[PDB]
């Protein structure tokens, strides 16, 4: 039934951000760390963690999802949506085994890059 997640290693990297975008990224990273550590999840239950900024000229939304899709396999996604002068969506999905580190990276056409590397320990509880 219930699985407990704990973060053993976490690395977040972002390149090319404006000061506004850096504030957003910092919030998103802090929220990922808090929400995933000690989290109790069930098989088939999708976790979604999102942060957004809406400005007079631009919208940016970053979404991370995690789902335990079988007893020993996870699916994680990182998605970035930009609206305004440019409307772009970038998304990457990686399946990984429990005990594997997962790395997710997004790069926008303008060179901005967002990367998460996460080693989760998942145990039955």
């Amino acid at each position: 039934k219930k699985i407990k997640l704990n973060i053993k290693e976490f690395k977040a990297t972002a390149e090319g951000l404006s000061p506004e975008e850096k504030e957003l990224w910092d919030k998103f990273a802090e929220k990922l760390k808090k929400e995933l550590n000690n989290k109790i999840i069930n098989l088939g239950e999708k976790i979604e963690i999102e942060e957004e900024l809406k400005t007079p000229t631009k919208s940016i939304k970053i979404t991370f999802s995690l789902e335990l899709v079988s007893e020993d396999t996870f699916k994680a996604t990182l998605k970035l949506e930009i609206k305004g002068k440019e409307t772009i969506v970038e998304e990457e999905t990686v399946e990984f085994k429990a005990g594997e580190t997962v790395k997710l990276t997004i790069k926008l056409p303008d060179g901005k890059t967002f990367t998460l590397e996460l080693k989760l320990e998942a145990t039955k509880i």
